């Protein structure tokens, strides 16, 4: 039966609540952001109630960008307890164990 308690359900739902946020300002902002996908133990089902959450960005044509380019992209539109990543279409594999969150040609998944 229920493994997740009511703090760590209420978590995930707030953390969602903040990623949802954030993507929709990332994604308003550059027409070159495909994906977005959560990752770590939020994703797996490991996590705790005080668990960030891991936010995956895959944007399109940024192959050559630099990481501290990349970081750069989203870094003003990061807060709460939030990591992330970002990483071009032909990378998006580097990342394993994770959920799709939003597509440009889906809108966010499940909400």
């Amino acid at each position: 039966g229920m493994g997740k308690g009511k703090s760590a359900i209420e978590s995930q739902i707030r953390m969602l609540k903040l990623a949802k946020e954030i993507v929709e300002e990332v994604a308003s902002s550059f027409p070159n952001l495909e994906e977005v996908y959560i990752f770590g133990s939020r994703a797996r089902g490991d996590y705790l109630d005080t668990s960030d959450i891991d936010i995956l960005f895959v944007f399109k044509g940024i192959k050559e960008m630099n990481v501290f380019d990349r970081m750069y992209m989203v870094s003003r539109f990061i807060r709460g307890n939030v990591d992330y990543i970002v990483l071009d279409e032909g990378e998006k594999d580097r990342v394993k164990d994770k959920v799709l969150f939003w597509k440009r040609e889906k809108g966010f998944v499940l909400l």
